[PDB]
């Protein structure tokens, strides 16, 4: 339902930061 | 309902948070 | 409710967590 | 109650970090 | 159940997030 | 409660994490 | 029991970041 539809959002945003920090340690490297 | 509504709510302030960081990362030329 | 509001309280700490790492962009160039 | 005063705690956890985000912005400067 | 699995999907995106940081850091040292 | 209980041990891991980002502003400056 | 679980998971997730950002400090 709703709320587990949101907490599935949530993860998915945590994934988003994950990729931009996985793109600054290649550009720091 | 409004803890569904406030849980979509925390996924768009990180969603923000992953938008800074790769703002940060382009942010080293 | 209470926890709603806790839930909201949450966001907008995360969205001054969004602002100060736009600042640290900012302050390195 | 004990569940929306431990989301309270976490939002005040979240603003911690805010901070110190906010003084390696000034750091940085 | 759904709820039970959709933190447990948070939590995994956390990791993913430790493990960017780490890399960060090595490309630095 | 066991809920209550893990949310405060969540509150508890974010303070940890702004220790680590306020002594790494105090080597910054 | 499941859900206070994955809770616990999550604060364990979140000590591992701030395990990471101290090793960041050392660089």
């Amino acid at each position: 339902g709703e709320i587990a539809k949101a907490l599935r959002e949530i993860a998915k945003a945590l994934r988003e930061i994950a990729w931009a920090l996985r793109e600054e340690a290649k550009a720091l490297r």
